[PDB]
């Protein structure tokens, strides 16, 4: 399985965020499928986009509920220079 997560230009992340999100994301992502190998990539693009490719629709549901509390305890896992 792919997963790729775009984020629009118009929001920028301290120079080390995006980086971290990625990590932080791929983590939960290998929790979550034991039995897939998950790719993540962020990059900036003209507009926030969350694509998955070779997933299945509930994956998907469950993955989108993975950005959602990932993203929810931000002040927990990421830490700042």
């Amino acid at each position: 399985m792919r997963i790729e997560v775009t984020i629009a230009k118009t929001s920028p992340l301290p120079a080390g965020a995006i980086d971290a999100l990625a990590g932080e994301l791929s983590r939960r992502i290998q929790y979550a499928f034991p039995d897939n190998e998950g790719h993540v990539s962020v990059r900036y693009a003209a507009a926030n986009n969350l694509s998955v490719i070779g997933a299945t629709k509930e994956d998907k549901q469950r993955i989108s509920e993975i950005l959602q509390e990932t993203w929810e305890s931000a002040d927990d896992w990421f830490v700042s220079e």
